[PDB]
């Protein structure tokens, strides 16, 4: 797993932020407070060799006369009286403790930082990928990527850090002690002890999955067993009511209680052989240390530091043990995550940018086609020009697919072998911010977020002022029905908020675009059925908003929009009739048959 | 709270199986094995203490002839040299972690038992309950309750009994060993530094929960925040795309990375101060044995072995602090579920118990009244007598909610006034399973469970051959149908499998209810619409099971069941009209607009 690898560098590469030099003191810092705590940690037991000596001295008849042999502590601290040098290895010890929790935090306002970044680029470089990545993807996929993958970066940070580090640090040290009260055959003991323990619980631990797994699963049967027949309790009482319900019911749960006595002994022997393994150790370290001292060695009364040593390496061994499972999901969830990235979009602009100056808008096509898939073609050459500032309609059937229209228009997808003119210009060489941000649109569900009306109802442009939203408000005509607000029109809208019908989030939308102030209006059927009052209302306001600026309608409906100069009336992907909608009913065409139904 | 203590009372009532010799048994072979652990565990570090004594006797010019002072352990055991006491100490410590792991395995089949006991009951006393409890009742509130109460009986046992008793028994124990090496004052020190040590712990860990609660609050909010701007997708591509709306999700995962940066300052001080409180009492207790050391108190080289003391209780002191909310939240659940059990149900019958006998079936209802609630009483006397082996018809609008008849036949609910004549005898008195034994009903909605065709169609009687299905399946005349089993008739069906139509679902009830040979036949208008091919066969079909039975058949339908020999019209919840429907047609009654508008 090569790519495995390169997703580790990927993770170094985005930890190290050069560009800022505060962040790597932070991490030296963090170092520091690693290194020392594991060495004060040593010095614990070496101040507990230092105070069983010398208090043997009196009273146990040791010789006093052997001055300072070692030389290495001739400073006076912690020689006052043996009392002090407890006291030392109670301040030592603590201060360790300290210095290794410290470090903690230290490095947690590095983890965050790191999850902050990572989590932001993602998001940006999903909303900039194109709108057929979105729509194949499960949008439940996406959230249990993100969570999953930020929360395995910072297991994987914290596990590695705070507890790989410092059990190899502390290994290493304890066998490089080597140089004092230590032989070359001695020290590969210890050495050869850990790792055959390490083997050992690593691969038992595989083993116990088995059975953590078995047991979920009968666990769930027994669970959905006994939902399904609570659930279906009339059958059970009309007849035989729990005659032979019980006992099946009860095997079930003999099958659960088996299979969770068996993990029990699973789990037994191995929280056996982890006290054998580690037992074996401590005999053969005493057994060799006493041999020594009866036999005349320098070593003196430091038995009672192996003891400690080897405490202080059992304490955290243990948490090495079951960290596979998480590492190998962690990263494999990385990897997901990290492919969610570097995918390129499709709809690429060329290198030269040049803005969009349009004077006035004409909407004119030529031959444009596109293929959704190589079945069906829903756009065979659709050719019409618009004159400026005038309204044109589009109508046709539901099964004409009169939907791609907008999203070609707002190029969401490219054309195959034709062009878009805009005022006489190529869509293909304008910057892609410049036309959205020029053309103006209607949605056609009407999607509420959960905030104050005015946040959104002053959506469309920020920066928007009192004055100006009072202004599109007029204009909406949305005054008689906005100062009956409870909150004094700062009303929570939304999920757990007041419930807004089809009129009015439609109103809402007329006040989201009109504030925006585009140069050309484009429409998509935002209502279907509605009461009457309101869509004329509507209708005119939207009538008045559309004077000034070209505009285009797409209406299933006949005799909703047939305000316009002319009607584009489409069959079969195609355009079949070009006209004012007199003739057009005339002509015994599709529009004439579609408005004499919508009437009848 | 004094319901708690007699939650705790109706536990240990519900624990204890008095019946059974070997359970007792293995309950006292479990404390022993509780007992024996804990005290090689302190036979531990008495070995240590003794080990490290006459290893200082020899080359330490510690005086030889102090003979044997203790004389305790006078026995040969361990004297051979002094290898023998640290492989003694090994082996003593291993021995102790394997009686304390040994007992949770012996304790655990009992654990087990006792969930299983309390569940069956528990499962037996719902389906007991009667229908109104079932039916204001959430499905899914069952479930939690049963599979939450069950996780907390077995957390709480195992809590108890593998962590509160060992701590106490550790505690008391050493602190007991007052007899030997000890003073009065000395004793009370190591009690009352536990006792701190506890109370900060519990006392810090109240303010750690409202930390992790802020910070569950504050994710949950960016999280869903986040989906919801995801999910809205469109709206923001069409005008100012991700222009304000990453700064606002930025505010949001600032808010989060401060109160997640806020809980580890806050665990902090706890697991600093964990540490402080307990080094003060080890630099404590070293000191005075130091004093007492070069004092020329009887007290000589064991100062090692309060070192391990410490250390032993040291251990497992940390899950002790972390259990209170476990508790509170247990201690509430099994209320809960006791609180489900012992719970009386409405249906209850007299003392004396009489069969029924029933030499032919005559339905004679006597001004039968029935209010569900106090506002709207369903039937309002209805009175009819059906002859013996004949068939009558009950018919009306869905307003007149017919379906009580089932209901209260079946004696769901009891008559406010009125009494049911079952072959001339009153159901009051007659047992409920009697009853419900011998009387037959074919279901409106035809559930299957996910199981073998076989079982699904053997279900009405347990005990069913294969030939007395084979009968039951020719008359259903099934046969056709059932020859493309891909499984050779034991092709699984319900979920994961093939699945059935309304018209083979009710084939499959009819096989069902023909297979238990009832005494009288009852039908809840099953099919609603469906092909005129099934429906005119399966009606022929249940006419012939009906023959020698006197059948009531409700149907919504007019023309559908038009067979029976007389029809009950059934309109604002009264009887209105009792004859043969032809001159109910002709009195212009309710009967009559029905069928002429469903035939029209």
């Amino acid at each position: 797993a090569m790519a495995d690898m390169k997703i580790l560098r990927t993770l170094a590469g985005y930890l190290w932020m050069r560009d800022n030099p505060e962040f790597r003191f932070r991490v030296i810092a963090a170092l520091g407070f690693l290194v020392g705590a594991k060495v004060l940690n040593v010095q614990v037991p070496f101040l507990f060799k230092l105070a069983v000596d010398w208090l043997a001295s009196a009273t146990g008849t040791g010789a006093s006369l052997t001055t300072f042999a070692a030389t290495n502590p001739t400073l006076l601290t912690v020689f006052a009286t043996p009392a002090a040098v407890l006291i030392g290895y109670g301040i030592a010890r603590t201060g360790s403790s300290a210095f290794n929790e410290l470090r903690t935090a230290v490095f947690s306002k590095v983890a965050l930082r790191t999850i902050r970044s990572v989590s932001r680029k993602v998001f940006s470089h999903l909303h900039d990928l194109d709108l057929r990545y979105h729509l194949s993807r499960e949008t439940g996929g996406l959230n249990r990527i993100i969570d999953r993958g930020s929360r395995a970066i910072n297991f994987i940070l914290s596990a590695m850090v705070f507890n790989v580090v410092p059990t190899i640090l502390e290994i290493s040290m304890v066998s490089g002690i080597l140089a004092y009260k230590f032989g070359a055959a001695f020290a590969w003991i210890t050495s050869l002890s850990v790792g055959s323990y390490i083997v050992f619980t690593l691969a038992v631990t595989q083993w116990r999955t088995k059975f953590r797994k078995a047991m979920n699963k009968a666990d769930n049967d027994a669970s959905t067993r006994a939902i399904d027949s609570l659930i279906n309790y009339e059958t059970v009482k009309y007849f035989n009511n729990e005659g032979y319900e019980a006992e099946k019911y009860d095997q079930f749960l003999k099958k659960y209680e088996d299979a969770a006595l068996q993990t029990q002994r699973s789990l037994a022997f191995l929280n056996f052989g982890q006290s054998i393994i580690f037992s074996t150790a401590l005999s053969t370290a005493m057994v060799l240390c006493s041999q020594g001292i009866m036999n005349g060695q320098m070593t003196v009364g430091d038995l009672v530091m192996v003891n400690g040593l080897l405490f202080q390496l059992s304490l955290p061994l243990n948490f090495l043990g079951s960290v596979y499972r998480e590492t190998i999901q962690s990263l494999v969830d990385m990897k997901s995550m990290f492919q969610l990235l570097e995918e390129k979009s499709d709809i690429t602009n060329t290198s030269d940018a040049k803005p969009l100056v349009l004077k006035g808008g004409n909407i004119e096509f030529e031959n444009v086609h596109f293929s959704y898939l190589p079945e069906r073609k829903i756009l065979d050459g659709i050719s019409f020009v618009v004159p400026a500032g005038k309204s044109v309609a589009i109508v046709g059937t539901s099964g004409s697919g009169k939907s791609t229209i907008l999203r070609m228009l707002f190029r969401f997808f490219d054309t195959d072998s034709g062009n878009i003119r805009i005022d006489g210009q190529d869509i293909k060489e304008v910057r892609l911010d410049s036309l959205r941000s020029s053309i103006g649109v209607v949605p056609q569900d009407t999607v509420l977020f959960n905030d104050t009306i005015f946040h959104n109802i002053h959506y469309g442009r920020l920066s928007a002022t009192e004055e100006e939203v009072y202004e599109a408000a007029r204009r909406a005509a949305i005054h008689e029905t906005i100062s009956n607000f409870p909150d004094k029109y700062s009303t929570i809208v939304g999920e757990r908020g007041l419930k807004l019908s089809g009129g009015e989030k439609q109103r809402v939308a007329l006040a989201r675009t009109f504030l925006k102030s585009p140069a050309i209006l484009l429409c998509d059927e935002a209502t279907s059925a509605l009461d009457s009052t309101t869509e004329a209302e509507i209708l005119n306001a939207l009538k008045a908003l559309a004077s000034n600026r070209t505009s285009i309608f797409i209406a299933h409906r006949l005799t909703t929009a047939m305000q316009c100069d002319e009607i584009v009336v489409l069959e079969n992907g195609k355009v079949v009739e070009q006209g004012p909608h007199d003739e057009l009913l005339g002509k015994s065409g599709r529009y004439a048959q579609l408005w004499t139904q919508q009437n009848s």
